[PDB]
């Protein structure tokens, strides 16, 4: 009576209350990924923690503007310009620049993933960060398209540890979206994962990323609990704390009684 009963076999997503100073964005850390491997990130176990195993390249924080849209460029005969996939045809030109003189398949370097110079075309990046719901209820997380793989995790002990976010990766794989490339082809667009979330506790989220050659696409959303939507800015919802592994009350591991 008095008091909710709490979500049935203790199903409630893990939340986090951290005490320290919040900055508003994620953290982005980027590791090295060989140009043309199509296997190494199809496996789960390197899409959840071993990407952190390969060098690591450098980190750019604050991030609010998460969504991934890379593109090669056109070398073509009035300038370098960066061709739109769809735009892409025969062998190869780009709609609008006439045939491009460059390779599709080798490595650039750009500053397009969140002005970190580096090569978009072969690459593994991780998100880090808390999402604070402003509404109680199911929440929708989805990639619009994934180019080439990649997961996202909410929830303490499966995206990181409450107090923890700059920590190694934890290896959990029960991913909220698993867009890991499949050995075999396939992969549907509109991937899709739901978490029930407490408004006003922190949420950890991680989105692991990567490319092997050229484009590199990943358009995050999350509907929200009254039907809208928020596409690629999440300002407002995603938030970093240094890590503190002393605050003895930072995690929740159940919202719906505490
Ligand atoms: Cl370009
Ligand atoms: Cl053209
Ligand atoms: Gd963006
Ligand atoms: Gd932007
Ligand atoms: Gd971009
Ligand atoms: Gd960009
Ligand atoms: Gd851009
Ligand atoms: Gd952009
Ligand atoms: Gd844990
Ligand atoms: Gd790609
Ligand atoms: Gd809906
Ligand atoms: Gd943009
Ligand atoms: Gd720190």
């Amino acid at each position: 009576g008095l008091v909710p009963r709490g979500s049935h076999m203790s199903g409630a997503t893990e939340a986090c209350l951290p005490a320290g100073q919040r900055k508003s964005g994620m953290n982005i850390n980027f590791y090295q990924y060989s140009l043309k491997d199509s296997s190494t990130y199809s496996n789960a176990a390197y899409m959840a923690y071993g990407y952190a195993s390969k060098t690591k390249l450098g980190s750019v924080g604050g991030q609010t503007d998460i969504s991934i849209d890379y593109n090669i460029p056109c070398v073509s005969s009035s300038g370098t310009f960066p061709c739109p996939q769809e735009d892409s045809y025969g062998n190869w030109g780009c709609k609008g620049m006439g045939a491009c003189s460059n390779s599709q398949g080798i490595a650039y370097w750009s500053t397009d993933l969140f002005g970190f110079y580096t090569t978009p075309t072969n690459v593994t990046l991780e998100m880090t960060g808390y999402f604070l719901p402003p509404q109680t209820g199911s929440y929708t997380f989805s990639f619009a398209t994934v180019d080439d793989s990649a997961i996202l995790s909410v929830g303490g002990s499966i995206a990181f540890e409450c107090c923890a976010q700059e920590q190694p990766p934890i290896t959990s794989t029960n991913f909220t979206i698993n867009g890991i490339k499949p050995w075999d082809g396939s992969l549907p667009d509109n991937i899709t994962g739901t978490v029930y979330m407490y408004a006003g506790y922190y949420y950890p989220l991680k989105v692991v990323y990567s490319n092997a050659v050229s484009w590199g696409t990943l358009p995050i959303s999350v509907e929200l609990p009254d039907g809208t939507t928020v596409s690629d800015n999440f300002e407002g919802y995603v938030y970093s704390f240094d890590d503190d592994l002393s605050q003895s009350n930072c995690t929740i591991p159940d919202p719906s009684i505490h």
